[PDB]
């Protein structure tokens, strides 16, 4: 039986509005309503993982799973196993897989992190669960970030807490966040980014709506434009948005789109948002294609509709060859050639690199790079052809050009991160001189680039 090169992922979130749901949930694992939706000659068709976000889910684990798994059995006639299942409050994570996967899928993490303090510390926040897939890193947050048209601050605020807190992946990646900790990351909830235009325009918003006119309301969406201007999911991906705003319907029907503000919403205007969100991040040059993203018309026991993603996501199998792992192969290596760093830190210490792969027994650090003064004011570190020679575990180039290199650069005199990024080794030549490049980060913000060239050697 062989390994697989290809998984197709199921991504849901749905604000239950601490309502139990519907007899029948089946529209929604099945990608069926509004927006990108999935081919009916699909419909048996199991998906290699189903990953169920909720937020103010009012049911037991128990009484959920129960719903979970008879819904995926009707549908597929296949009995899921769970992963993981992971509850902060009322937010609710659940992994669930074929049962062919159970023997491929290994380090499986839980995490939670709570957002605000005091009066904002009580009932927002994220749950997250990792694992490996074969030689692939799967990551999976389900967040429910702080509500309020006026509050996209705090939203953003939110995001940036739970990528440094989120605890997940290798805890030996220690300068690495979960923004580059797994080969497929995937961050939905309930992330309350609303449509910021006018309470007047409310009328004239749902009239756009029942066009099917979404333009002038997506060009408005604060998730989109807080995106667009680099303030939150920096290097994340969406798919088009093609379905109606998922939030805030009266309950039992679809028709009506409750806005105005009432005692039980603080006396709050809810126009009618995109509050219900997947988005993606993968390492380079790794396959992932999202193949729906639709909200379900038929389930109306909350005022927040399910949205549906899914992916097709690229993964690799666990290489065993005579020398590693357990040792180098001396018939791989990787030189990073004519490297510097631009950093946007106005600090003036020392920087070295740190080089971290599951291709090196263990991560490498560099010598100290040489400072110089960018023309536009920056710090640029030169490492020139100083860099060590990396050693892979490997050699065999249907394994190391499916490979990635995580890239920190840290001070000296601290020895903290000022960026972090990624380097593909899926080249177009080996033995060859090719020019690399990442952005760097820091708690998920832009604090440079790294740049240079890579000179990869395999077997072949
Ligand atoms: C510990 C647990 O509850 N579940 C599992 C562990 C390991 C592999 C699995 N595959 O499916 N479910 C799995």
């Amino acid at each position: 039986q062989p390994e697989p090169d290809m998984i197709t992922i199921f991504i849901g979130t749905w604000n239950m509005g601490n309502a139990p749901p519907p007899k029948k949930i089946t529209s929604w694992f099945l990608s069926k309503g509004q927006g990108k939706t999935r081919d009916d000659s699909a419909d048996y068709i199991p998906h290699d993982i189903y990953v169920i976000g909720t937020q103010e889910d009012p049911l037991s684990e128990k009484e959920w799973l129960e719903i979970l798994k008879h819904s995926l059995q009707e549908i597929t006639s296949v009995t899921f196993k769970t992963v993981a299942i992971h509850t902060l409050w009322n937010i609710r994570i659940v992994v669930l897989a074929k049962p062919e996967h159970e023997n491929r899928i290994s380090h499986i993490c839980t995490d939670n992190v709570k957002t605000g303090i005091a009066n904002t510390l009580g009932n927002k926040g994220a749950v997250g669960v990792s694992f490996m897939f074969n030689g692939t890193s799967l990551g999976f947050v389900n967040s429910h970030l702080t509500s309020g048209s006026e509050k996209k601050l705090r939203r953003n605020q939110n995001y940036m807490n739970i990528l440094r807190f989120l605890a997940l992946g290798d805890k030996k990646l220690s300068p690495f966040n979960i923004t580059h900790r797994f080969t497929h990351l995937f961050w939905f909830g309930d992330l309350n980014y609303r449509v910021d235009l006018p309470t007047w325009e409310a009328e004239t918003i749902i009239q756009k709506i029942k066009q099917q006119q979404y333009a002038d309301l997506l060009s408005h969406d604060q998730l989109l434009t807080e995106r667009r201007e680099q303030k939150v999911f920096l290097h994340f991906e969406e798919e088009e948005i093609t379905f109606a705003p998922t939030y805030r319907f009266e309950r039992l029907t679809r028709d009506k789109y409750a806005y105005t503000k009432q005692k039980a919403t603080g006396m709050k205007y809810n126009l009618p948002s995109w509050c219900d969100r997947v988005l993606w991040k993968s390492y380079p040059l790794v396959h992932v294609v999202c193949q729906s993203y639709g909200s379900t018309s038929d389930i109306m026991t909350s005022d927040h509709s399910p949205v549906f993603a899914t992916f097709e996501a690229g993964v690799t199998s666990q290489f065993v060859s005579k020398n590693g792992p357990g040792t180098v192969d001396s018939q791989g290596q990787i030189e990073f050639l004519r490297c510097y760093a631009t950093l946007k830190t106005k600090s003036q210490t020392k920087f070295y690199l740190e080089f971290h792969s599951s291709c090196l027994e263990s991560f490498v650090k560099s010598q100290e790079g040489e400072n110089e003064e960018g023309s536009e004011g920056e710090l640029v570190v030169k490492f020139g052809e100083t860099l060590p020679k990396l050693k892979p575990i490997i050699s065999d180039p249907e394994y190391l050009l499916d490979q990635h290199i995580l890239i920190s650069i840290k001070s000296s005199d601290s020895d903290e991160s000022y960026g972090e990024g990624c380097i593909a080794l899926r080249l177009e030549a080996t033995e060859t001189q090719l020019p690399i490049y990442t952005p760097l980060t820091h708690h998920g913000e832009l604090t440079g680039h790294f740049q240079g060239e890579i000179k990869l050697q395999t077997s072949q």
